[PDB]
């Protein structure tokens, strides 16, 4: 398992709106900070690109607005997935993750 972890969300506040993010690390160093609809195209993305690979599922969506504990639920969901796709050399060093894990 590569050393990529995802230990921080944090509530942002950009062009007027109210939103959730996920600070993304490698070894100790941060590499973008992203929130949850960014991770879910980087799914669809890579799913299609490595179209002969059964991807793990994304945390998911609910049905209500999320608590404080399920953003962190949510974080550690987000954490176990990267855990296991960039453990995968092709999908880790992909021009569709290495694109995903920078800051514009």
């Amino acid at each position: 398992a590569v050393p990529i972890s995802v230990p921080r969300y944090k509530h942002v506040e950009q062009n007027g709106e109210k939103f959730v993010v996920y600070n993304v690390y490698m070894a100790g160093r941060q590499l973008c900070s992203k929130r949850y609809r960014e991770f879910a195209i980087l799914h669809q993305n890579l799913k299609r690109e490595f179209a002969n690979f059964t991807f793990p599922r994304l945390p998911g969506k609910w049905p209500f607005s999320l608590s404080e504990q399920q953003l962190d639920a949510r974080r550690r969901g987000l954490e176990e997935y990267l855990e296991k796709v960039c453990s995968i050399r092709v999908i880790g060093e992909s021009d569709i993750m290495q694109e995903f894990l920078s800051e514009s």
